């Protein structure tokens, strides 16, 4: 069973689901618009059944609450912010991150907030400087969407098949369409202006285990770019790619997908540590 429970925050009341997992915690941060009921392959199979797998609502996603403060919470840095505070909140300091997309800029983000994280992966998320978004994203029409406030019904449909990829449900309309949509236009004016770290410096720097694991065919993320990204300690030596998945490999090729999760928090949890 998943364990749905909300917390009282200083950002308003986050939603926060957990599997029963009585392994090391994983930390699943969603993207734009989306939530943690997204992540329903790792929460409900072989990850939550051993690990425990955390999977949270963003402010102004899903079943939390919108922002208390939108000027405060809905950026990179202070998504980053929440889900440290919520982490505190749960006691635990050392979680294993996974970020998707938008969530992986937050966990980028979380790096000098939540220094005890046991590794940080990224999937669907090129670390970037402000002035190197046009190299680490592709072009396109449901890119726009990504900070435009508005969503038609079509709008809602379109960001749902492009960024969720293969299978589309009806399911994820209502997810998208929840979204405070003032999260997505501040958050994008944010990034653009450097408002937070700087995410090229940042991964470059760290010295946690980062993995990079994406979906060969998303609509999305340069992989040539990402993958010539300089990290201070890139798990396995490279950037992974899994054939025949779009933005979201985790729901999209869930088998390929966890093996590679998995491996990456039994490497962060269950080696002898030495410096
Ligand atoms: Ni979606």
């Amino acid at each position: 069973t998943i364990n749905y429970h909300e917390l009282e925050t200083s950002h308003g009341r986050i939603a926060v689901r957990e599997s029963e997992g009585e392994g090391a915690p994983l930390l699943m941060i969603h993207g734009n618009s989306s939530s943690g009921a997204i992540f329903a392959p790792q929460l409900e199979g072989e990850i939550g059944k051993k690990w425990r797998v955390i999977a949270p609502d963003l402010p102004g996603h899903g079943k939390s609450t919108d922002a208390i403060d939108p000027d405060r919470s809905y950026s990179m840095e202070g998504y980053a912010d929440a889900m440290t505070e919520v982490m505190q909140q749960l006691g635990i300091a050392d979680a294993v991150v996974f970020g998707w997309s938008l969530g992986g800029h937050i966990g980028i983000e979380m790096i000098a907030r939540y220094p005890e994280m046991r590794g940080l992966m990224i999937t669907g998320t090129p670390p970037v400087a402000r002035e190197e978004v046009g190299q680490g994203f592709k072009s396109g029409p449901d890119m726009a969407l990504a900070g435009q406030e508005i969503f038609s019904e079509r709008d809602v449909e379109s960001y749902a098949r492009s960024t969720c990829g293969e299978p589309f449900e009806a399911s994820l309309l209502d997810i998208v369409a929840r979204t405070d949509g003032r999260a997505r236009r501040i958050m994008f004016e944010k990034f653009g202006s450097g408002t937070g770290g700087n995410q090229r410096d940042i991964v470059a720097e760290a010295q946690l285990p980062i993995a990079v694991v994406n979906g060969r065919d998303g609509p999305f993320v340069e992989l040539d770019f990402v993958s010539k990204v300089k990290f201070g300690n890139l798990w396995e030596g490279k950037t992974h790619v899994i054939d025949n998945a779009g933005h979201a490999p985790f729901r999209e090729a869930p088998a390929e997908f966890d093996a590679y999760l998995a491996r990456f928090i039994r490497d962060c949890t269950q080696l002898e540590h030495h410096h």
